[PDB]
């Protein structure tokens, strides 16, 4: 919104497509994040000029807090780096959190479970929710940033929708048909402006208490309800599978140029 800077970089071919092997753009026009389709020397000038704040949000508890310290440690190298980061760490083990050395401009809160929302809204622009058992091996930067996303799930990607994994019975809140469904969206790796994940999580919890009363649990549970609140609230971007990935249980295929975040080992 305050002009970019001159800036050299290869001029975009109109007449050559990005990727010739995978589909860039949803049918309601939002970007599919895919290495290759991005310049991220723009887009880190556009929202460094927004003194953008991101928000990374993890839920550790019992043993998993054991998978803290990488999780943080490899932020610090892949996660929004040369932007401003607030980690929040929840945690039913506040004294097990490791101790990670945090580069500048980042910082850490721990909020003990088992902290007000509006709470969100004055510290962060994005919010970004994320497993912790799980590492950043490559660059997950400003790319992903947008009003809503979803992740597409490494194992269904290449799926025609009757295979997906949604919640099939009519009688809960999560239930989407055969014949609808554009993809199979992770309930590990989503994100959005604060009000709209906010907005995501409040019809979530409503949708799951529905539920609960009618006595039924979706299939995936929370990952069924988020699939069912995408299909209706189309995220504004979508991320490629190179934003979550299992290499041990689906090694590295061609198309994934790149494996950023993947689970442990
Ligand atoms: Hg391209
Ligand atoms: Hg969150
Ligand atoms: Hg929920
Ligand atoms: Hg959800």
């Amino acid at each position: 919104m305050v002009s970019l800077p001159r800036m050299v970089y290869p001029q975009p071919k109109v007449l050559t497509p990005c990727r010739k092997d995978v589909l860039v753009v949803t049918p309601w026009l939002a970007p599919i994040v895919w290495e290759g389709t991005f310049n991220i020397d723009i887009l880190n000038e556009q929202f460094r000029l927004q003194n953008t704040t991101i928000g990374l949000t993890v839920f550790a508890i019992k043993k998993y807090v054991a998978f803290l310290k990488l999780f943080l440690e490899t932020a610090e190298k892949h996660f929004m780096v040369g932007h401003r980061v607030h980690y929040y760490v929840f945690t039913d083990q506040p004294a097990a959190v490791p101790r990670v050395t945090l580069g500048t401009g980042r910082q850490l809160s721990v909020l003990e479970v088992r902290f007000c929302e509006r709470r969100f809204l004055s510290e962060v622009d994005y919010l970004v929710c994320v497993d912790v058992d799980m590492e950043f091996r490559d660059h997950v930067g400003v790319e992903i940033l947008t009003p809503l996303f979803g992740t597409l799930h490494p194992g269904f990607y290449g799926s025609s929708r009757e295979a997906f994994t949604y919640e099939r019975r009519p009688q809960s809140q999560a239930y989407i048909p055969k014949d609808e469904g554009d993809f199979y969206y992770l309930g590990g790796f989503f994100g959005g402006s604060v009000q709209e994940v906010q907005r995501l999580t409040r019809a979530c919890h409503q949708a799951m208490m529905v539920d609960q009363a009618n006595g039924i649990e979706a299939v995936w549970h929370d990952e069924s309800h988020l699939n069912k609140y995408l299909l209706r609230h189309k995220p504004t971007k979508v991320l490629s599978p190179e934003y979550l990935w299992d290499q041990q249980l689906l090694g590295w295929p061609a198309v994934l140029r790149k494996l950023r975040f993947t689970a442990v080992p």
